[PDB]
């Protein structure tokens, strides 16, 4: 099933009908980072499986929902288990869920992860705001825009130099001072491993080299695809290591010791990001 | 469709019946950058949908045709819209055309492109004879060669050291002397960004690091297969902008910016492809 | 055929019934360095096309069988004829016989290929134990892991910081001097060109920017299967040439050269890995 625009109006307008909300935010949570989804007011839980078009997301298994409903007085739209390309999904498959979301009147999307530090000045759970990306997967002819053109949507040939909105990651740095946690929150270089394994300890020195500040596996397929489309992107990664300290120290980095940052930060980072949605313009 | 010995015979079976002319060079211009081929001599327009086994190009839309006739007194087979890796071709979709040029007669091919500049001394407008290039796609095991090797054309692993021929690009330079534009000819390494999304400003930075000279979506794969099967090449590439001073100054680039500098300069690159055609050994 | 524990539990049944051995090493060998291979005692020789689920490899044609016997007084499993992800062949295809090993009882995998010097330090026919690695296609979104991850054979997302074990990297310099070779015993990083071009000296200026040690084609995507399913590796590169000194000397690889320098080593090699096998804790 191609992302086109008839086949992301089908899955419109079963949304429509279902849920009543009409979103102009868009949210796309991290791994643990999803509790915020589960105080939607007055909301709405649609199954990916139920929705005409949406991609098949059984062999993987796990929560796979869209979830509308209502945060801060805002109308938001949110992804409960985002999909990641190191399982295998096309082009296609995910682009057709941010399109939707485009079609259902999202201007803006927020977006978060958890990802390994590069740049020295970074330790587990500081959080970086996203200000640009180095897309491996993109120069070496996976961009998630490789195929036909979907002109209704965007033009052939992107320009990503404003693809991090400033005045958003300008917001989020003023909430942060409000609440006195602004000594945690970096901003930076976010490079796209395709994955599913963690960078090796000398991919770890070559990023250092090459001007990388945060490395993981997501966010550049979805910023991609929104820019395309027209939408405002805030980013935003929780450092679960610092990968060049841990090649220095002979230190392993694991999925276990990631949920565990993940738990650690995640109330906090719930708040911040209901009063970024409450306070934006 | 494979890009196999007896497909690309029967292509040029077709081609030779309908068109009466033996060509000994080739040519693949950029976008915009055409205009040489609609004053080709008696000669005769096939459309790609028209040839057996030719790739089809009915999703992308827009002019492809193969034109042969004479320049110069010399005789000439051109690619009338090329067709690139961002629209999802495959290895095999690409590799055909070229290799129907070589049991055509095909010994020089010349391409030229448009491209980013990463090279500080490089300005808008100028020209670069491609000396070498760093092939992201290749690196990360999308190069057009994957797959099995059709033997009749060429080694399991070729040696490109060479695909770029010096005495070609000698000749160029000594044809810009001649008519006093030297000051615009540059020479320098290009970059294949598979694409279709320009170069992020961080991509840029990047590149200058390691030792790109331009950075553009084309070229690579068509170099490739023509060195496989023994034939010349000369590519050069019209800049568009200067993507590094763009980083810094926060400008964008788009296709009508690439498209204006094209019609700038496609009379001056006409008159110098006719000129190289006319005194090519 | 996907390399699920199903379809490997049916390709290990195939060979316990047909061969009586039950290995615990594994041996991959490179292009011309297999003569090893001719000298397992009490042998069973598997054409890869007679076992079930073994993945097709008549299109490239060549050698392809499975060796069991004894070297050393140990029980070992060979490839004969390794499979090249520039073939065109898929993640499921390399991975399953690798899977296969893992069911047969293997524990410990020693590989050999051979590879270009980035490293002033390396000369044509020097050895390289690896280290590590900088997996180009890995972080292109073309890792052998990209699909659903099989579980029973690890998770979801591998750390690749002990991959290459120290210990068995120690035994081979012990006994290299031991036989007074050790002045040929280097040690380095693997960087993975997805091939089948070699690299080109551009390439090559970039790969020395980036700390990579020595370049090749093959040997990543086992690696990472491998520790993926707790088999401990150790992985060994013999050079063929400086492709550094090349690209300022204007000098050509090819593979007949490439095959000249593994007759020149093989039997030193030979005897060499012999040692290990024999010596094994
Ligand atoms: C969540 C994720 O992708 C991730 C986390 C930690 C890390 N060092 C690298 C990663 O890619
Ligand atoms: C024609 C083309 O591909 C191209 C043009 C300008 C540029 N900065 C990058 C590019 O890739
Ligand atoms: C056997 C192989 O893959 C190989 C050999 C020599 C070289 N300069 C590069 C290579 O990739």
């Amino acid at each position: 099933v191609v992302a086109n625009y008839e086949n992301a109006s089908m899955a419109a307008d079963y949304i429509k009908r279902v849920s009543n909300v009409l979103p102009d935010i868009g949210i796309i949570c991290g791994s643990g980072l999803g509790k915020l989804i589960e105080e939607i007011e007055e909301r709405k839980v649609i199954p990916y499986i139920n929705i005409p078009n949406f991609p098949k997301t059984t062999v993987a298994g796990h929560v796979g929902n869209l979830v509308l409903g209502s945060v801060g007085g805002r109308k938001i739209v949110a992804m409960q288990g985002r999909l990641h390309m190191y399982e295998g999904y096309s082009n296609q498959e995910i682009a057709l869920p941010i399109r939707v979301m485009k079609l259902l009147g999202v201007r803006v999307l927020l977006i978060t992860n958890l990802a390994g530090g590069i740049n020295r000045k970074l330790k587990s759970g500081d959080f970086v705001l996203i200000k640009g990306h180095i897309n491996f997967p993109g120069l070496g002819l996976n961009n998630v825009l490789v195929g036909p053109n979907q002109d209704e949507f965007g033009p052939r040939f992107p320009d990503l130099s404003n693809a991090y909105d400033r005045l958003l990651q300008q917001l989020a740095l003023k909430i942060a001072q409000e609440n006195d946690f602004q000594d945690l929150v970096h901003e930076g270089v976010y490079a796209f491993n395709g994955g599913p394994t963690y960078e090796s300890p000398d991919e770890s020195n070559m990023l250092l080299k090459l001007g990388c500040d945060v490395v993981g596996m997501s966010t550049v397929p979805e910023v991609i695809i929104a820019c395309h489309c027209g939408i405002k992107v805030l980013a935003v990664s929780l450092i679960a290591n610092n990968s060049i300290l841990d090649a220095e120290n002979d230190v392993s980095i694991n999925h276990e010791k990631v949920l565990a940052v993940a738990e650690k930060r995640a109330d906090l980072l719930q708040m911040w990001f209901k009063e970024i949605i409450t306070r934006l313009p």
